């Protein structure tokens, strides 16, 4: 088998480091990401005679252009150097940590698995309905003792060789957001993007005014068109008197609230 | 003193119970709900003498009609048997957390104390809570506390007897939905302006509830209220859902939350 890789990320102080060791042992290598300080720790995981190249990233609560660690993570997944991507989250402030995940899956990430870390805290989740609510693998783990990583392991295993089926849930929003969001989209998929990136998060990355994306999308639109665009968001601006991040994060919350209403045993 | 109520409240696991047990010491009595099978907890706080009476309601996330849990909150707090409503969250998930207190607050309690607990984990993780803009931004106290190792609990108590000896001040800041929504919560209000309803709970409040269709507020209007009263509420509900798609619990809670980020950044 090739060599397959494989991506920690979720908040910090989540046991993400923790489970990095819990799966590379003593081979690890520690080197810094590309042109930053950020170091960079990566290791290789053994299972089944199978091996792994683990990468790290460095822990975040978000995905957006407002730091280094969100850029370094955004970058290493949308570029495709992920084979398999799992998110770990600190079981004590789900909704929180779901965020990320929702970001994760807004991505249009698909081959993705949920670890929730300091699960050994306690109420009752029922994890089957997380599982189908979520549309991905949901292993609990006890990390800092060692609980459930060898379920772990073979589920990466599992994944790496494309025998999980999954179907991440894509939160819906306002019909005025969901309408510009379209608009966006059947404008912009007449473009070679589409080809490189997911449509539907470039688009909700532009309402967000991303620094990063709004750059490209301005690459294959004239700068005119890509005013008329940002008018309408201004205009989106408008009716929300509220800017659109915190618009758009505020119904991520309440999905949240919601889905997490159902997995509350 | 006259024997004064303390009632806490907060999502589970944040330390509510233990904050209960540090506050009662084993001066505790266990039963059950009227009509439930819900337990109800409660046992004798002490403060220089003077006894209180500290009531522990089951653990929630808010303050909707849809459980047995948030209803006992509801009813109690509602009903006036609070004398002082303490409010316990946990420091390291206030998101989660505060959407509870916003509802609180919505209920046009005034009497009540914000307890930061856990806020050793907090300074712990790095995380940074500027206390003294979150009390003025909130417009309620905000003890911070460390429940299992007993820290802030004597804090507390003193800031619980102060409030029931009517010796502090707050103003609960309130949230403000869009320009749609607060039309429709001024008529609403303004049909129960004069009733002997509107008389014993928040006019804000009931409107609220009603443009989410609040199952037991609508059975309220109508026992307090003519059956025709419930009528004339109705077309306006109604017409302001028709300028949603999405349900309007949905996009209430929805703006809530938009409240709280912002509320969030002044003092995080």
């Amino acid at each position: 088998m090739v060599l397959k890789t494989v991506a920690l990320v979720g908040n910090p102080n989540v046991g993400k480091t923790t489970i990095f060791n819990a799966l590379t042992g003593l081979r690890q290598h520690v080197g810094n990401w590309p042109g930053v300080t950020v170091e960079k720790k990566e290791g290789i995981m053994e299972y089944r005679e199978k091996e792994f190249l683990v990468v790290d990233l460095p822990g975040i609560y978000s995905l957006t252009a407002h730091s280094i660690d969100e850029l370094i993570a955004r970058n290493f997944i949308l570029d495709g150097n992920a084979d398999v991507i799992v998110d770990i989250v600190d079981s004590t402030c789900l909704m929180r940590n779901l965020f990320l995940t929702l970001e994760l899956f807004e991505m249009e990430v698909k081959n993705i698995i949920l670890v929730l870390n300091k699960f050994d805290l306690l109420a009752k989740i029922d994890i089957k309905k997380m599982r189908k609510e979520l549309g991905v693998p949901v292993i609990p783990t006890n990390a800092k003792k060692g609980e459930g990583v060898e379920e772990l392991k073979r589920m990466i295993a599992l994944m790496a060789e494309g025998k999980v089926t999954t179907n991440p849930i894509i939160p819906r929003y306002d019909e005025d957001i969901e309408r510009e969001i379209k608009h966006i989209s059947e404008l912009l998929r007449g473009t070679p993007l589409a080809e490189k990136y997911p449509i539907r998060w470039l688009a909700l990355k532009l309402l967000q005014r991303d620094e990063e994306v709004i750059k490209l999308v301005l690459k294959y639109l004239g700068q005119e068109k890509m005013d008329e665009i940002l008018k309408h968001i201004s205009e989106l601006e408008e009716k929300y008197k509220r800017p659109l991040d915190i618009v758009i994060a505020s119904q991520k919350y309440e999905f949240l609230e919601q889905l997490l209403r159902k997995f509350v045993v």
